[PDB]
């Protein structure tokens, strides 16, 4: 099963322009949940605007997100952004109060 | 002991108007310390105002936490959201530099 | 190898006023990068304002990175903050579609 049987956190720091083609792109992939962030960064002293895009999966394998993520986001300068994969233990569903993966 | 003697992260998306009750209801489980983030959000075009509040718990579980704030935030209505509970390798007081469980 | 050959998430939350402090020992460290968020908390009803900092690392070990973000947070009094850290499993370059722990 993706995931292993479980629940992943894809957390993606992103350019604000690429916002929109990122959100079409997880829409296309099926995993069209997300949580925007709005943050400011750098990578390798003033912080620039970034945008935080955080997707919790468990149907839809969290290496096929990322990759949809990165493809949207990509532009080949430097600031592009990095995407991350944490480990999720559980999920609810506030609404029916449904638990586990099926909750998403 | 609780957490399986771990620290955990629960990470909730709900209603900006729900925040009032949930900080209630958090206090009123014994583990009212949380950070609250402003987002946005869509889950199953246009993203939606939505709050994350995070707390990381050691001596309380974080399913009570998460039943706690899943009973605060419900309304019925869809967009009502989702909590995800993430494992939490350590902890440090910035205040004293206390380390592990104790530093909460 | 640091962190046991994997990927570590570091999360900061700490007074807006010690982030120029906390950059500089960043840099100092080794591991200048990071992403910050704006947010509002409480420890042990109104909450205050507060600063999120993340930064992910592998070649650096997680617990020099939040010695560092201590020390330059740190002032003495309640409401300093805490640090915690959190696994990561993968990472992923967007500008170039890079890979693990050499992503960064
Ligand atoms: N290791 C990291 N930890 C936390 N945030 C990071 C990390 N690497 C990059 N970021 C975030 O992604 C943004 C863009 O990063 P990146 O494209 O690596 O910058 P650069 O190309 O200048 O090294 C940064 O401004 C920061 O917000
Ligand atoms: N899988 C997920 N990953 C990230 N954020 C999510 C996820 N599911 C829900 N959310 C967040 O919670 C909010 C409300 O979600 P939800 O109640 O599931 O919406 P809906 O009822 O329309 O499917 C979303 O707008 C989003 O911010
Ligand atoms: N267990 C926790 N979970 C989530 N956020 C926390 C936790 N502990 C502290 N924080 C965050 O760090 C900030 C400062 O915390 P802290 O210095 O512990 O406050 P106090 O000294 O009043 O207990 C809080 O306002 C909150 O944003």
């Amino acid at each position: 099963l993706p995931n292993d049987g479980g629940i992943k956190l894809v957390m993606a720091i992103i350019r604000p322009d690429k916002l929109a083609d990122v959100k079409t792109a997880l829409a296309e992939v099926g995993a069209p949940s997300l949580t925007v962030t709005n943050v400011s960064g750098r990578g390798s002293v003033d912080l620039h605007q970034k945008v935080k895009v955080e997707c919790v999966v468990a149907d839809t394998p969290a290496e096929d997100v990322a990759d949809a993520i990165a493809d949207a986001a990509h532009t080949g300068e430097k600031g592009d952004g990095k995407i991350f994969i944490l480990p999720v233990e559980n999920a609810i569903q506030v609404r029916t109060g449904k638990t586990g993966r099926d909750a998403v």
